[PDB]
């Protein structure tokens, strides 16, 4: 879809323009801790869409059918059934396959990833620890999903079903993963990316892109931090450029 | 009995008038950690009744026979044996069949629903989490009741009795539910409805109506907010109209 | 329905004739650690029916619809869904209301009694400890049912529902028991009756009749023993006659 | 496949001929308690196949690839990955989809049934308690599978995935069951069928046929018992004929 | 090192000759609740060596340095530090790298396999359940080792050390296994092989050979049975030939 890029969380049109100028592959509209966290007001989403030409994403509460249907009616590119917001259903997720708009979901293991894909998700990402600035949770989630997938690619067929039963995964999804040799969708790194070295590390661990952001607007030079993150996600093994960019922050 | 409507909590005559002008099917008279919560003063109920022509409802403490009989003598349309008030009897509910006025009660599963119906309740609603603005508990209760009813409609006869024994439901009530194919009374959504998307979501889950709290008057434009809630409860699948209405809140 | 009588377990035509001559109100056809206990062969039931003019009863495994339907097609008077046989369904009993022949079931408390009645049982009896000769369990079950019924007859209405919820009884059945002032069906004593004093004691506790096992034919004079059991079940307070009859055993 | 019939376990050519004369839809070749229970000698299977024209089945140890491949090379119609035999793999079942011969497996719940179907089973049956003559286990397994399937046919889509996760079932199998309205394969009753009334009961509970046998050869008139079981499996609601046939055993 | 062969347990010269005539790649000298199991008498080992030209193996107690050194001085080809004998050291195994003769050891997982290899073992085999005739434990051990090796071959480098730390394996041994892509020594199947189908199944699971116990001589035709075992271990996918050979046993 949009592999190799950086996704930023914007709060107005100015931050969206700064993101487009920095080289972000997509934007995420959002309005922070306390109370109930619901979807953003449609005016903010419409402003974010009118501000940039890059695809704009919006978050919806888990299991909230109406929020996702409203974001779909608005013409949003992708919808993020985000656990960042206060969930709406603590038992059942959205049946994203019944939707026209593609969906991105969070996961921490191959079981969660397979359950989200079977529910109709088009894109995946790590849950991480959003708002903490700590990359350890995203690292753990990425490494767990990748190790389980590597096991599944070289697992004996006779042992696949049991494996699913042990991790709560749909059998057909695991068979598809084994036949294709990798995840059928892209898996991004989200929650915890604070420095461009964090984005480079997540891309070195085998991520298909960086999803976290929001904090880039808090720096003394927000545009500089955004450009540094975007340039560190791409060509993540050029350490000299990474150090040079980090020196100017 | 008047399914598909919106019921609002009012505290004075002005709120009752505003709710009537918004298009609410009925009103609920209320007074206000909060100490002991009892029934409202009869003067406030009389004011609410004289303010609007729509049916007026009043809350009574659980198991408080005298409060309910007084509200019946006052001429209220429906009485809510509401757990939101400090209960008066923590072991037995009132014998609603021995009353002349209809009753609405809260429930979280088919067992509680059947226990309330067997006692003579004329209406049901989810308990939810009142005052929290989170529709999680209402969603959970509605889904649980709907799932147990779906079980009961297509269940073998030999397995009905034990089912009642396992859920504390009256046997004849469960047999009637199986024979009719649905609940004998309407089931509304209550506690947690914060946005028009929440009302549309509760109606999408199969509710027969929504109960709005006092937060509807907390908006900058309470009249517009109440109108949006009403217009979203009706035609709950028109997601474009829901998004348009929410853009103005 | 024929209250105050004695029911005897017979295995052939001679035993049925001897029980008829003793004055038993009905007979029970039987075949025999004992492996699996199923219904008796239809030939033995037909022999028992052709041997005596009194009503003949046959036992069926719990939840075994086919055994009960076969016994109904054979023309049996009553069917005993007896736990003394190896049960066929350990979760659900047969829907006795959907049958044409009346049923007698075992019970140890008002909850089991009400569950059996709600399923359509026409008669009740204590489970006891069959084959032990000890009337302890029959006494216990009879006293428990009588105590719970005495509670229910003089209990407040508001406390009925919870009571059902606490004992697994159908609400309408408990309401009917409260309104009528007694059990809707007769309750017999079964399992443990060894001496005529045991039958007189079960009748003193408020039973509507006694079920005699196979030990009645184990005496040196089986006819005299059966006659003593019958003469003690009737006029159970004539202690001098009971002692006289027991002196000859 | 072969719905409505009775399957018998034969040990030689004479019992297979008696089964074919009785009206069995298929035969099961077998050679009993103690030690290790493996597949039968190929000579016995070849004799059973040469004795009758009805399809012949053979049992293989669970997870034993070579035993099933040998039975497939022999030209056996169906293979029974039977838990009756001492298992060969206590973790992983055979991938029956990779086979040409159709497979029949045992199950006790919708989870096991879905795991067996996803593994490539063409036919199902209850595990029961083989060799005990007690129908209670088959009754429990049949009722559990049927109740879970009835739930699944009327379950909300948004709740399906979670349901699978709760029972360890493949998501696609459950979706297929919901879309078709029933199990995609036939579900037979096995283990415990001792009397023709047991077969009639299993068919009244919603089974697609009777699978248990073996014991029919132990009666005084084995041919008579076999004919009675075959006639009771078909037209299971003719209770008069069932009683007549049972009277002659 | 001589992969794909069959190793047989012999007790005299006649058994060694019969095993050689059957086509076994090597022989195992043995003597016999059974008290204490020690190494065999040197006279029996010398007899077995003089009887056949194939390589002869002898078992030694675990950690018994002197037994192994004596067997080395006797001129044995391979030594089996077999747990089937009563161990002499329950804490430490012998330093096989300090010996001149090659060693074969038992294992149940990659941890035990790596611990044995690091100590200098030249060959591996499953522990199984010797004397039971049940291939369950051999299947389990083989599948566990194969699964852990499949994990290790496609595992990230950063995750290797911890993996060793979590399984008690030497780090350099695991690195060598990852670099070579397979085990550094052959892994045989042992303990539980009862039928030629069992040998074919162990070879299908990826074993490098089978260890036959003493039951091969318990058949009515021991020579035919041993020939069938050998002919099934080789070309283990020719299921028609396996069935034909088994038909004669
Ligand atoms: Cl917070
Ligand atoms: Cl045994």
């Amino acid at each position: 879809m949009q592999k190799g890029g950086v996704i930023m969380d914007v709060v107005n049109a100015e931050q969206a323009r700064i993101a487009e100028e920095a080289g972000a592959v997509a934007v995420m509209a959002l309005e922070a801790a306390g109370g109930v966290a619901r979807m953003a007001n449609p005016k903010i989403v419409e402003e974010v869409m009118n501000a940039v030409s890059i695809p704009v994403m919006a978050k919806a509460r888990i299991g909230h059918i109406t929020e996702a249907r409203v974001l779909e009616a608005m013409g949003v590119d992708y919808i993020d059934e985000s656990e960042v917001l206060t969930p709406a259903d603590e038992e059942y997720h959205l049946r994203k396959d019944q939707f026209t708009v593609p969906f991105v979901c969070g996961c921490r293991n191959l079981g969660e990833a397979a359950r989200r894909i079977g529910e109709g998700a088009a894109m995946l990402r790590t849950k991480g620890e959003p708002g903490t600035g700590n990359i350890v949770e995203a690292v753990r989630h990425m490494r767990q999903v990748n190790s389980e997938v590597s096991r599944l690619t070289v697992m004996n067929d006779d042992e696949i079903m049991t494996f699913a039963k042990d991790i709560g995964a749909p059998y057909e999804i695991l068979k598809q993963i084994k036949d294709n040799g990798r995840l059928p969708v892209v898996n991004f790194a989200a929650g915890g990316v604070a420095t461009p070295q964090d984005a480079a590390l997540m891309m070195e661990l085998g991520a298909d892109g960086v999803f976290v952001g929001s904090g880039i607007f808090k720096s003394e030079d927000p545009e500089k931090f955004a450009k540094a993150i975007v340039q560190a996600t791409t060509h993540y093994q050029d350490y000299e450029l990474i150090g040079r960019l980090a020196s100017e922050l």
